[PDB]
């Protein structure tokens, strides 16, 4: 870490969403995003210092490569990787649906960052549409939102308190969804209440969840769907695992078809 002014260091272009805060700003030149987090009076920064820790440990092309942190004033800046294009949700937003193809190069990408993230015995546990970033150039980042009363609590609870029972499997399942989120513009049951949702899926006989249209789709893609959304984490495949899968490792898949859908963003018709 570093305990300065980082408006010293780049200069502040433009907002780009609040949460905290995050900005376009230029060091070299070179074009950052800075994750501004007002930290109140109750705040200790000796526990951010861990998670941040993580994050400068993280170096994967397809992972939001962190560039160093700055204490300043009650106020918290990440420098980051700038991916112009912002997420894939702002993307579908505007463009519609994403093709087969285009969702699996998506789908490659992640996995290739989510194996490194499991390679070094993290987890994600937040993939979604809103935290998988595009670049100018149509390359995939992961972002995170995430990672960036205990006084009564007994060992048991506490322990399962910060870790959930997330699994680095969870994070394949996950991806499941956001492939579906991608092909429809929403995951399942978006229109279902979330407590609903939660309780459904702990049923003994939820069925896990599918594309609704069918011939739209390859018997891959379906594969791949039914095969990253097992109920069993024990038969989960790990992240090494689905990138054998025909889906993702089929010729043809490169930034190209983002590209088309970045062309698409500004020039609908
Ligand atoms: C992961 C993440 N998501 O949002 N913020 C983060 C944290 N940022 C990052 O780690 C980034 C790292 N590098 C970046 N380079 C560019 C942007 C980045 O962040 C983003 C950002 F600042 C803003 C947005 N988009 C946004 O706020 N859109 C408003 C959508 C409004 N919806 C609401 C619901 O109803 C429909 C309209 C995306 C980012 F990816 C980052």
């Amino acid at each position: 870490i570093f305990n300065r002014d980082p408006r010293d260091h780049y200069d502040l272009l433009q907002r780009l969403g609040g949460g905290g805060e995050v900005f376009k700003a230029r060091d070299s030149g070179d074009l950052v995003a800075l994750k501004m987090v007002k930290m109140e009076p109750d705040d200790d920064v000796s526990t951010l210092q861990k998670e941040i820790l993580i994050l400068k440990t993280c170096r994967h092309a397809n992972i939001v490569a962190y560039h160093g942190s700055y204490l300043w004033l009650q106020k918290l800046w990440i420098c980051m990787e700038f991916c112009g294009a912002g997420s894939l949700q702002d993307i579908y937003q505007v463009t519609g649906s994403l093709s087969e193809l285009q969702i699996s190069y998506v789908c490659r990408e992640v996995l290739q960052g989510l194996a490194y993230l499991h390679s070094q015995k993290k987890i994600h546990r937040d993939i979604k549409g809103a935290n998988i970033l595009i670049n100018d150039a149509g390359e995939v980042r992961l972002a995170d939102f995430g990672i960036s009363t205990p006084y009564w609590m007994a060992p048991e609870v506490a322990a399962v308190a910060l870790k959930g029972g997330y699994n680095e499997l969870c994070d394949i399942w996950s991806l499941g969804i956001t492939a579906i989120e991608l092909a429809e513009l929403q995951p399942p049951l978006f229109d279902v209440h979330p407590l609903r949702v939660l309780f459904l899926m702990t049923k003994s006989g939820y069925q896990p969840p599918r594309l609704k249209e069918k011939g739209k789709w390859s018997a891959a893609f379906h594969n791949f769907i039914k095969v990253t959304l097992t109920k069993s984490p024990k038969k989960r495949p790990s992240a090494t695992k689905m990138l054998s899968h025909q889906l993702v490792s089929q010729p043809g898949l490169n930034r190209g078809l983002i590209l088309d859908l970045l062309d698409k963003l500004k020039n609908p018709g």
